[PDB]
């Protein structure tokens, strides 16, 4: 159990890339605001011990205690993710995939598990990178099941671009 109030100051070093409140202004860096505390904490441990490699964060988590990480996670989880706009040329394809999946190819809809990390409002650039990394097996911290890797295997590049654009505007 983290202390959100204590996490705010401990999160100051993170704001340079993720935003003071976790709402990053630049699309390369993911928004952390409003993300689930348990998801955030798991990603922090995965990044810290190398199960998920984020070279841009090398050395930042090294000296944070497990309590420090829980406080920071609690702080970001207490914020609210800001919501962007979808591209009108892509949003229909992206929303149809998000709500309906690809029934023909046995791909479940995203709404089954993602309303679990929060997705709605996340930068499209960041989401597309994660879906592509999942598909290519470069991100592998999705458990022994490899659910996201198996799901992203069914998405084309056009699918990923459209779903990512839809998610960016989702609220
Ligand atoms: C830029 C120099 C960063 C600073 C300072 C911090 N983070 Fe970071 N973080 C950065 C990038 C480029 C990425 C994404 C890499 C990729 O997969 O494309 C991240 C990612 C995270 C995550 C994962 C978020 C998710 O949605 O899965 C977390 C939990 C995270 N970062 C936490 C975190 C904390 C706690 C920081 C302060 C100590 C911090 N980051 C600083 C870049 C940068
Ligand atoms: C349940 C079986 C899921 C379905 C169906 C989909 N996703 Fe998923 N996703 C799931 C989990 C359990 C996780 C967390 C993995 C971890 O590293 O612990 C994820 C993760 C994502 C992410 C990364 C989020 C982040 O902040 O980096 C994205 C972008 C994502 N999932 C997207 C996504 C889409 C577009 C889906 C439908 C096509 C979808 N997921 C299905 C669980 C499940």
């Amino acid at each position: 159990a983290g202390d959100a109030a204590a996490g705010q100051a401990k999160a100051a070093v993170c704001g340079a890339c993720h935003g003071a409140d976790g709402n990053s202004p630049a699309p390369n860096f993911p928004k952390l605001a409003g993300q689930g505390e348990r998801y955030l904490l798991k990603q922090m441990h995965d990044i810290k011990d190398g199960k998920r490699t984020v070279l841009e964060m090398t050395g930042l988590l090294t000296n944070l205690s497990d309590q420090d990480l829980a406080d920071i996670a609690a702080y970001f989880a207490s914020q609210k993710m800001s919501v962007g706009m979808a591209d009108p040329n892509l949003v229909a394809q992206g929303e149809a995939l998000f709500r309906g999946g690809k029934i023909a190819e046995g791909m479940p809809a995203c709404t089954g598990c993602h309303s679990f990390p929060h997705l709605g409002g996340q930068h499209a650039t960041y989401v597309a990178k994660q879906l592509t990394d999942f598909r290519e097996g470069t991100r592998t911290n999705d458990g022994d099941t490899k659910i996201m890797q198996s799901i992203a295997a069914k998405l084309s590049n056009k699918d990923i671009a459209a779903i990512s654009s839809y998610i960016q505007g989702l609220h």
